[PDB]
């Protein structure tokens, strides 16, 4: 009877079912989606759009999404709360800083830092009394100073409450060995840390050294690639130039080596997005229409005939979310 908190309020760990990790509703910043909604067209537009995708997904086979988006992605857990129901897709809501924290979250000591994400977790979100059940960091390259104390102050709140902690990484930098330092010097252990966007390099030797320790490793940009949009500067940045079928095959590489059981999956999709240029949800949804039932559509069934076992991608799919979520 282990719980995990949802939008909706505790859910069974055995009812989260095949579980993306990582995930956002929108894309955005504090209080930009309620000062400048019609950016999105209208509220009722995005949240009728997430609806849409969120039932795509379930009837691809998925059940619960995290949504970590943070105070500074704009994470809005009432727009959650509200497709969460009407799409019938649990949502985790996450605390914890990204990488656009304003001056009055730059300014906090880790001290301070600790108190904000434990009212988050255990008293509520706003004054709605959602509780996170996850805590999202950032770090782009070697952590500024202020990341040091936001990933001492997820350490903390994870010690305090179980809940586990999930990093955004500039994976080409191998920002995971840095934050894992950090965790480690908390007293973190590596089972309550995911390492995010480790499919945006085909380093094994620092996935592998990351998996090696107990990390989890989120690959977590499947459908990202600008393949075919290389004239646009944007896109490209973002997006990159591996397939999505290269991303999938580091989920064979680390079962191959042993790590099934330290893969967690996703997309890093979005309905909206006001954080990159304007456009950019267009060209996302053009490289991806089928949003988040990308993975259970085309990635699943690629591992599948590449000889992966059912009861191995059940395993990444279903057992590894559910023992990361769970508080422990
Ligand atoms: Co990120
Ligand atoms: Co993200
Ligand atoms: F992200």
């Amino acid at each position: 009877g282990d719980l995990i908190n949802t939008v909706r309020g505790p859910i069974p760990v055995s009812e989260a079912g095949f579980t993306l990790t990582h995930e956002h509703i929108c894309g955005s910043s504090a209080g930009f989606l309620r000062a400048w909604p019609e950016f999105f067209g209208s509220r009722k537009a995005l949240a009728e759009k997430a609806v849409r995708g969120l039932r795509h997904a379930r009837s691809a086979g998925v059940q619960t999404i995290v949504d970590v988006s943070t105070f500074d992605i704009g994470r809005d857990v009432r727009l959650l709360a509200e497709v969460s129901r009407a799409a019938d897709v649990h949502i985790v809501a996450a605390t914890g800083l990204w990488f656009d924290p304003p001056l009055s979250m730059r300014m906090r000591s880790v001290e301070e830092l600790t108190q904000f994400f434990l009212r988050e977790i255990q008293h509520g979100i706003e004054d709605t009394g959602i509780r996170a059940g996850i805590i999202k960091v950032a770090t782009t390259g070697k952590a500024t100073p202020f990341q040091e104390l936001v990933l001492k102050a997820a350490a903390r709140a994870s010690l305090a409450t179980g809940v586990p902690v999930t990093t955004h990484t500039s994976a080409s930098q191998r920002d995971g060995e840095q934050q894992a330092a950090i965790f480690e010097s908390e007293g973190l252990s590596p089972s309550r840390v995911c390492i995010g966007h480790s499919d945006d390099t085909d380093d094994l030797s620092y996935l592998t050294g990351l998996a090696a320790r107990g990390y989890l490793v989120g690959l977590d940009r499947m459908p990202y690639s600008a393949i075919g949009l290389e004239g646009n500067a944007s896109a490209l940045a973002l997006f990159g130039t591996r397939s999505w079928q290269t991303r999938a095959l580091l989920i064979k590489a680390l079962i191959d080596r042993g790590y099934k059981d330290r893969i967690l999956v996703s997309h890093d999709w979005l309905f909206g997005f006001s954080s990159y240029v304007t456009n950019i949800m267009d060209v996302m949804d053009r490289i991806n229409p089928d949003g988040m039932a990308f993975v259970p559509l085309r990635v699943i069934p690629f591992l599948r005939e590449k000889g992966v076992p059912p009861e191995t991608l059940a395993g990444v799919t279903v057992a590894n979310p559910a023992r990361f979520l769970s508080p422990t």
